């Protein structure tokens, strides 16, 4: 088959080197937006005023971790933001280095190699090596969860918005029955110590899922209840990231504990006119909104559009290319 | 190759390569010495050294030769003798350039004496490893020359107390040198500058001894391309990155060298094109020497990034 130049990235479906290269380049663009815009939207910051009114977009996430804040919720420094931005710069540098190295120098078909590349070629009809890739990615996401768990033990703990202190969390929960009953108490637990205690359980859960995916492949029913094509696997990933975007918009709307209210903004209100959105209780006159409303709304619309993309790839994968032509006789 | 790619003709000869490079070295030393001698004549002692657009005399003012106490100028004879030694060195390098064009042959394979171990190609790794190690040895020699000029041959100028201070008690631990990546644009002290310079002097002389004493292994020959335009691409990307970070270094650092020789601290401006501007105004509408240097080094570094891009496209397929 042939694809036009307006949409021609489907040629990454069989070529594996470009499949690695374009995605690592995309991650390089994400890390470049993380590093560059932190060091570029720093001149808009003023510690005399608040953080919710000026429209700071990146720096709320850095003050969430509890690096350069103390008693009362005030910012007296920039140097932790400087070192996190700088490690994001050099991480984007090395990640774009590997990206363009795979784009320009590495071969496209990984099965035509001689060293440790022919054992690295993937395709869309195996449950074993794709399960190995899923296991390694689950290991790395669980390692990020381990880093979130160690943030509450290494650098003085996370930031608390109730007690206005960067306190060290040293009380882990030794019971998963509280974790079962959290489905009513979503973003209403009124405790910052239970968030890390829920993070160690899901972190060890991610390690166990990665161990299960490395050790054993899909044992037979996933070949029947699921598909392995690129459009179908793209559909599953886009549905997962759309559910993540919707629950992140809900956490940016209602929580006001992990996100500090004096930095991000006030608790929001769920409204619906033409489209459903979130509005501040304290409006701003200069056609501006807080970081809460901006983040929650933008992640809601992006999660909706990626749910529509998931439905598009699901219709593309399951043979429904163009079958609504038979409406009119 | 007809008159518009003319330097690429002797790229494969590798006998007049040496002549072109020592001619370029002669031109750089000529510009250095002759423009110190030029800017000595157009120098005002009463006015500040940045408002009249002076580059190399403030660059020698960091070394503390022709300056005193309070930001003033004691004399111009150290700048004069430094530019004079640079001019005589450019004369002998241009003499060596005319030597290597005329009396030296087009290829070093015709030579039969003791200089036959100087011929280099684009095929063997050990020769260019020896060249890289000797150049790293000379860079470490320049770093220990700065160490000697800082400790046992003179003092430095500090922007903190505004004097020429012979700096003792340098940085002696490798922890804070590892941590100076976090704050490199603001060194915030000159004792850390000289201590880290002795640290990187030891580091680069260790890399030089490691390079000449150990031949290349072979794990990078299958990854990196061993062509002339490829090594030109690697060095061009290195010097373009160094020029960009040196321009950003010049834009904000007001105490690696003191700012009374350059003017106000430069401010960034990011619009359709990035450029650095001052805060005060000058009646000539001429920007300060720091404002000339940082903007020119940023634009030359960006054009060198594009040149390394073009040479890396030409080196690949
Ligand atoms: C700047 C970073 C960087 C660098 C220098 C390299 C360098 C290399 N990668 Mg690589 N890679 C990188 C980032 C990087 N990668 C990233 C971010 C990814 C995505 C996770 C990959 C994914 C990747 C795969 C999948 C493969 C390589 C392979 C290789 C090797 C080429 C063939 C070879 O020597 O083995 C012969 C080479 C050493 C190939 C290889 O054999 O090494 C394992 C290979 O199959 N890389
Ligand atoms: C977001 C991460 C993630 C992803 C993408 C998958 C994806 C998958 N898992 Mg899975 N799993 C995960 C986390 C994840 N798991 C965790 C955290 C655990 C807990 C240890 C498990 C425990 C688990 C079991 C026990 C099984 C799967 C199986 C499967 C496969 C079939 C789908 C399924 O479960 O239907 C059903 C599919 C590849 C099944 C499989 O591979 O065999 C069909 C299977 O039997 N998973
Ligand atoms: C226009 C592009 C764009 C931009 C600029 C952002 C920007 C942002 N998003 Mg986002 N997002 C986008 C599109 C975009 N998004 C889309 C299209 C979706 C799908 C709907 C999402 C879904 C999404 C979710 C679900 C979340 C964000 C979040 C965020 C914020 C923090 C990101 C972060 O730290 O993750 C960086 C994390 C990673 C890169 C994960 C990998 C970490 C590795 C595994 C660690 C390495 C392990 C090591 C060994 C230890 C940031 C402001 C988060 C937030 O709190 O903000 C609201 C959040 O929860 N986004
Ligand atoms: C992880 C996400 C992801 C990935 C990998 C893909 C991958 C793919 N999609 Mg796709 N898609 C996604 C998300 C994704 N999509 C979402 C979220 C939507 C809903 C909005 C769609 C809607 C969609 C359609 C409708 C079609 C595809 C098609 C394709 C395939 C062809 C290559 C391509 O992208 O065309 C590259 C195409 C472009 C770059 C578009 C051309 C330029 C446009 C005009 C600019 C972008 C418009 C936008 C408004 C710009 C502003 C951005 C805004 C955020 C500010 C390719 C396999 C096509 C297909 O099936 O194969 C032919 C196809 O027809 N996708
Ligand atoms: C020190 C760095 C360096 C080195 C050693 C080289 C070396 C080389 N380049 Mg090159 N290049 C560089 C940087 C460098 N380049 C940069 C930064 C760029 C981007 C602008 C380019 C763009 C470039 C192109 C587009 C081409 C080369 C080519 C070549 C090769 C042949 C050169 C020749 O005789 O024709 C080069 C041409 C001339 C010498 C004559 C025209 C040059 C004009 C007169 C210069 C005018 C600029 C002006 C005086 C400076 C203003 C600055 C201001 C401060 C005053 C040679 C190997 C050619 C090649 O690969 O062969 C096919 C080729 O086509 N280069
Ligand atoms: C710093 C500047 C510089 C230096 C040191 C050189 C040096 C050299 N050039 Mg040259 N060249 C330069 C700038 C420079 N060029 C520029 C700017 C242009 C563009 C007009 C050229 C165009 C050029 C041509 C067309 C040729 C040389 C050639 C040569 C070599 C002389 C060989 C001989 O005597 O016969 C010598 C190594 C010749 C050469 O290498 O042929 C063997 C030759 O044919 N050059
Ligand atoms: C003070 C300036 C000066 C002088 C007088 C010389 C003189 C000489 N050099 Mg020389 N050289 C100089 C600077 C100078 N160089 C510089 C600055 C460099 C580095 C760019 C070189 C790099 C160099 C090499 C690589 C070689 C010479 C060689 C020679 C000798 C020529 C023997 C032969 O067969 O010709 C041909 C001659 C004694 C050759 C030799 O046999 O002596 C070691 C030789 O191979 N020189
Ligand atoms: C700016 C100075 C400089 C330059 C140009 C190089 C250049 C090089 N080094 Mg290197 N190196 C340096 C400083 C430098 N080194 C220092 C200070 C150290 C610490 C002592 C090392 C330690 C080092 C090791 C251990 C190795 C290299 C290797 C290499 C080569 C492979 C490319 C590379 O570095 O991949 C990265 C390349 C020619 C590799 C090599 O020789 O492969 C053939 C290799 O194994 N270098
Ligand atoms: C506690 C806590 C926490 C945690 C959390 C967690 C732990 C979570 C989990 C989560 C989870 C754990 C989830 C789950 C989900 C699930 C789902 C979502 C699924 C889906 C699936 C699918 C979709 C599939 C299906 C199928 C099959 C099976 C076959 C047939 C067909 C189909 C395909 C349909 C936090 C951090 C917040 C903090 C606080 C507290
Ligand atoms: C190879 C070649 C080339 C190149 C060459 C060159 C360019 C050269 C250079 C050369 C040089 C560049 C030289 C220089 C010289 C100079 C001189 C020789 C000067 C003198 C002076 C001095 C040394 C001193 C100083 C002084 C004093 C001390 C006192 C007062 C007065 C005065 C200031 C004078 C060309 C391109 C052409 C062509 C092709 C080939
Ligand atoms: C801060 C400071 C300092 C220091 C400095 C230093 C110590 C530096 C270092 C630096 C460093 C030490 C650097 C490094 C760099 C490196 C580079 C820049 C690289 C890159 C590369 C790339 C990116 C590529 C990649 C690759 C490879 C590697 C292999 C093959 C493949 C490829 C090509 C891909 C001082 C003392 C002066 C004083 C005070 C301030």
């Amino acid at each position: 088959v042939q694809y036009e130049w307006w949409a021609g990235n489907a040629r990454f479906a069989d070529q594996s080197g470009l499949f690695i290269a374009a995605h690592v380049a995309q991650a390089a663009l994400t890390a470049f937006w993380a590093g560059a815009f932190t060091l570029f939207e720093i001149s808009r910051f003023d510690p005399t005023q608040a953080m919710g009114d000026q429209g700071l977009i990146l720096l709320p996430h850095l003050a969430t971790l509890g690096w350069g804040v103390g008693d009362g919720g005030q910012i007296v420094d920039t140097y932790p933001y400087f070192v996190i931005g700088s490690i994001h710069l050099i991480a984007s540098a090395v990640l774009g280095a590997g990206a363009l190295f795979h784009t320009l120098r590495a071969p496209a078909d990984l099965s035509t190699l001689k060293g440790q590349g022919k054992k690295f070629h993937f395709t869309w009809e195996n449950p074993q090596q794709l399960g190995i890739i899923l296991g390694h990615h689950l290991l790395f996401l669980g390692a990020g969860a381990l880093l979130l768990a160690g943030k509450a033990m290494y650098w003085g703990g996370l930031y608390d918005a109730t007690t206005q202190t960067v306190r060290l969390v040293s009380q882990p929960t030794l019971d998963p029955l509280v974790i079962y009953g959290y489905q009513t108490h979503f973003a209403s637990i009124s405790s910052l110590e239970d968030l890390v205690g829920g993070h160690i359980f899901v972190g060890f859960l991610l390690i166990g899922g990665g161990i299960w995916h490395i050790l054993v492949p899909p044992l037979g029913w996933a070949k029947k209840v699921l598909l392995f094509s690129g459009e179908a696997i793209l559909s599953y990933s886009l549905g997962g990231i759309a559910l993540a975007g919707f629950v992140a918009a809900y956490f940016c709307a209602v929580n006001t504990l992990a996100y500090p209210p004096e930095f991000y903004g006030p608790p929001l209100a769920i409204k619906l006119g033409i489209f459903p959105y979130f509005a501040d209780t304290v409006e701003l006159p200069m056609h501006a909104h807080t970081s809460r409303a901006w983040l929650a709304n933008a992640h809601f619309f992006l999660a909706f559009f990626f749910l529509q993309g998931h439905l598009w790839h699901a219709l593309r994968a399951l043979g429904f290319d163009f079958k609504r032509v038979e409406q009119a006789f």
